């Protein structure tokens, strides 16, 4: 459970080139909403994995993902003039179709081939209901299809989305969406029955089982009736983490914590119900705060003003490093545990720590942190494997491996989650929870 | 035509030491305007070629430019009282001269040689038609005279002057200004006769003539008419263009791009009638804008506030990097090839590119850039020879060689525009431009 | 007198490990205000010889002194709850006393023997005369008592306290108050009897005398009737001056220089009646400014806002580095030498200089650095046998060897200073100056 500097370097470091950065660039990586590129619109520059892009959307309805920087002399692609099925560099006209690939240049004799020969550093993009997929691997017609995230597979109105900057590294964000015990803790009114079921019991035991594509991890609590409460949340490889829903309005929730580089983190959160639309109530406390604070989501009008040659220029938020997050010191005098305005809040300002990326090897972590031990795991093995051996891990080639849910049993004192929820931890089209939540 | 990351290191680093900045130091640097330093009045900070500096106009009228720090125990130049004839640091009194001689120190015993014996760090300066000239040469009393550039030799009604600092590396602004085929496509008007003659033929062909002090880029294009209209951008050693003349109100433009540092430049721009008083209407919309948009030059009211310890502190622009030079989509859509709210700024945003210096290693160059890739053989064998053999370019010591012209001409298809334009691309003095641009 | 490079980075070095920072280490550091941590009240960041920390006093009235980050999985110590006589981090509820002790982990089993085990890292504090401080030396069960400073002794009502983070290396700052020549220099009014005695006599001589704590540093004036005037400046390791009283509402004024990291300095200065209630009226101006300038203290209402996550966020001032002190040209030009609005801003604007940490390998000394010289070569050689052969400073474990006064002496020409006024420069409880200042 000791990392090495070295083995937190491997995990942290997702640069072009980097161990984690080759092993990240085997799978899709949902990178923006698809609203946020209308067709012939503006452009959207987006930094994923180290590197700077462009998004554009043409007048045909599809969305290329190129270099943030002309490969002519040098000029920004986000000022570029997105028309005509292309977007056109301004400098001297050099015309870029989402595939890349060159179409024009003004500038040189009509007979030069250059222009055939051009390509601007492109990816190859996908499209699933209303969130874009970007393939950033070396061998994209090898590419495997998008993974079987039934949050991303069900229709719209059964999903709510939001994303945000958080100015932290993605795995020490990760970790805080497979640490059950710290909920009642962190997120906790002061004083006062309860509030969750987790309250009911601190400690939670640990039992992790391993997947093709990640890792299940069952906090087992004790009820106040002598039953078990197993919460089990997924690990799905290799930035997805699944929570298990609750009594009240119960939904299926998650993010994949894009690394956008190594000091920033897209933190791309979902909520479904599996079978019904959306709660209306719910989806609009997200978009719009609950009793004046932040819920899980980011609400929509609460980031700053960035200008469009940053990169998710709209995501970064009001609450952030530079103002201690809106810290309310009153707040936690009189009302809540901590003093962040807002859910997610609590989890950025404890979770990003006191600088952007976590020394493991100075952590002191207990048996509440199994779970995260665990995943770090399985990252560190796949990671490792790749790069003693260059073997890919199993659920980059595996769409199907990933449907996945977690789940919030009753169960017998002593009890078999893994058989007894054996069915209720499968995704399934429109397939309701299976359990009471 | 294709550069090592080795040859870029040569162009753009421009610090003490190094050998661009060295090749640099031989000739004289336009620095200031005149205008900026009153006599006795608040010192100026500006920086050169990595150096940090101030300059001081004394009460005789002389100006003196002396390192920002004092050489006592390091206090900040900018804060000293300007005053008989001299600068004194608040410290402790050291009184230096503008030529760098200590005069007094007070609090030393009245015997003291120390005083005598102490300069601070300066450099002589000269001042012609409202323009500060510093030599940063190890030999001053070697330097040769200003060099002969008409647009600082004309009395001053006949020119306009303005200068900003724009955050990139000078050799790609430089290179802006010797590509004749942009314009068109950069500073064009949305759908629509044309606009400029260079609108009629986008893909120029190139020649290029090499002479003492830099090279002459001929840019031929065909007319509807089956003529040539051949326009020669001229490069000066070590950083100076010239613009061809337009049509309407010809005037003739150019900038020295004075590096700051390795990543900022001071764009000295210049606009001059060769024999006439200067338009008066052209002069007032440079200085306060036209139809709302910048010109190619800096209007007057633009800039942003820093505080007097900056380098050339009232030189910043509204229109920067941070906030995306205010680039204006919707303008972009309607009614210009580019959103950026004018000329200069349309420029800036492309040249100065994703980062502040550009890796040539990385570009892609057509034939467009002809005459760029001929302007860059001329520095990097100049600064090669400098490090081989330690020679010094010819134009470093002789200021006769910088009487030159961009001219703009029309001649029979084919022409030889060197002997049909040898005449009006020669500099001299009130003679006009012995053609219609 | 000349110092290398490596001299240099020998005296400006404080963090963790580096040879002054192992020094200052040995001694108490005075490092905030009682006042400013409230018993179960809101933690308090700041960051001493390069570490940061969390300040908090519980509700027993008991201060303490931890790492900033919980050792656990790195959250920040800032947002923790201050209650029930302890801090405790909302991430998953870690409790920690004063001592550093963990008392707490709410989501461990109740057997596990980790909790006993684990300590956050601290430092222990004392408390004296309304001044907290501070032991962060490897052997805190072999820490002397605290350094019997004067000013740290009276009553309360006998001293006026302030702070502010100074943007420079603390020993440039510290070198400003052993350095008699500058004052009237800096701090004096334009063309005009006198206004300090100092200046009379603008060229002191300099003698210095080394004790077990220092040296004193004697500058000699001649007065306009052919007495000495010996204003006698005191240094005490590691970072203490004291500064000579003047004529009118004579009082001991000085400061430590605390470093907080190479770039920052907390400049924690004092000033004392030595016997009687300190004059009601300074201390007001101090508090309130004077004739709208801010006096050497900084005024109560001149702070601007940080955020509780950065080190000393009460204390970073409205006049720095970034807006040049709010000079003043104009004022400089009709009333004073200095244009900066303030007597400790005239102060830090010329000792923090162009960079945060001055090279000393290039200044040029004077005579009138003779003290600042002096006081070098005791840090030096200091801190080189610490290196050489790990000897401590004699003053670090004898706290009565810092019972000095800085004194201002009229006495014969060419007199004993040493003698005449050895009993003057001898601190003790409630003696009044022995003189006329
Ligand atoms: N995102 C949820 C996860 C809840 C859980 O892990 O049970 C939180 O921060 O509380
Ligand atoms: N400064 C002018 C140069 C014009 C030319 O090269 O012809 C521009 O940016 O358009
Ligand atoms: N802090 C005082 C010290 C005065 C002295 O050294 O005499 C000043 O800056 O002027
Ligand atoms: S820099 Fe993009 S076309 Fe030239
Ligand atoms: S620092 Fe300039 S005179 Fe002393
Ligand atoms: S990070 Fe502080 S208790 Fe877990
Ligand atoms: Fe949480
Ligand atoms: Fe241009
Ligand atoms: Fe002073």
């Amino acid at each position: 459970h000791m990392l090495s500097r070295e083995d937190n370097e491997l995990l942290v470091r997702v640069g072009p080139g980097t161990a984690m950065g080759t092993m990240m660039r085997l799978y899709w990586i949902p990178f923006l909403k698809s609203s946020e590129v209308t067709a012939g619109g503006q452009p959207y520059r987006v930094r994923l994995l180290g590197e700077d892009l462009v998004a554009f959307r043409d007048n045909s309805g599809n969305v290329g993902l190129v270099d943030h920087t002309c490969p002519h002399r040098g000029a920004p692609m986000v000022f570029g003039r997105n028309e005509n099925d292309g977007l056109r560099c301004v400098y001297h006209g050099w015309k870029f179709k989402v595939s890349g690939q060159c179409e024009e240049m003004p500038c040189e004799p009509a007979d030069s081939p250059m222009c055939k020969r051009m390509k601007i550093k492109a990816y190859p993009v996908k499209e699933r209901n209303g969130i874009l997929w970007a393939y950033m691997g070396p061998d994209a017609e090898n590419a495997p299809e998008l993974p079987d995230v039934e949050w991303n597979m069900v229709p719209e109105e059964q999903v709510a989305i939001s994303m945000r900057v958080q100015e932290c590294n993605w795995l020490q964000a990760l970790e805080g969406e497979l640490d059950s015990a710290h909920a009642a803790i962190l997120h906790g009114r002061v004083g006062e029955i309860n509030q969750w079921r987790q309250a009911q019991d601190l400690s939670p035991t640990f039992e992790c089982v391993q997947h093709d594509a990640g890792i299940s991890i069952g906090a087992r609590r004790k009820t106040p009736d002598g039953e078990n409460y197993v919460r089990v949340n997924q690990f799905l490889m290799p930035f997805w983490t699944l929570v298990p829903p609750q009594s009240q309005f119960p939904e299926l929730s998650g993010h994949a914590w894009v690394p956008i580089d190594d000091e920033h983190t897209l933190c791309l959160m979902f909520s479904y119900h599996p079978a019904k639309p959306f709660y209306e109530r719910t989806r609009k406390l997200f978009k719009e705060g609950h009793n004046g604070r932040e819920t899980g989501h980011h609400s929509d009008n609460a980031f700053e003003k960035r200008p469009v040659t940053e990169p998710y220029h709209t995501y970064w938020s009001k609450f952030n490093r530079g103002n201690a997050y809106q810290f309310d010191y009153q707040s936690q005098v009189e009302k809540y545990n901590s003093g962040m305005p807002g859910l997610w809040i609590q989890d950025a300002a404890c979770q990003s720590g006191t600088t952007p990326i976590l020394d493991r090897s100075k952590e002191h972590l207990g048996t509440s942190d199994t779970g995260v031990a665990r995943m770090r795991r399985v990252l560190l093995e796949a990671v490792k494997k790749l790069v003693a051996t260059g073997e890919h891990p199993v659920s980059s080639n595996a769409p199907a491996a990933f449907r996945w849910r977690a789940v919030s049993l009753t169960i017998p004192l002593g009890g078999d989650w893994t058989k007894l929820g054996e069915e209720a931890m499968r995704a399934e089209p429109g397939k309701d929870f299976g359990y009471t939540p």
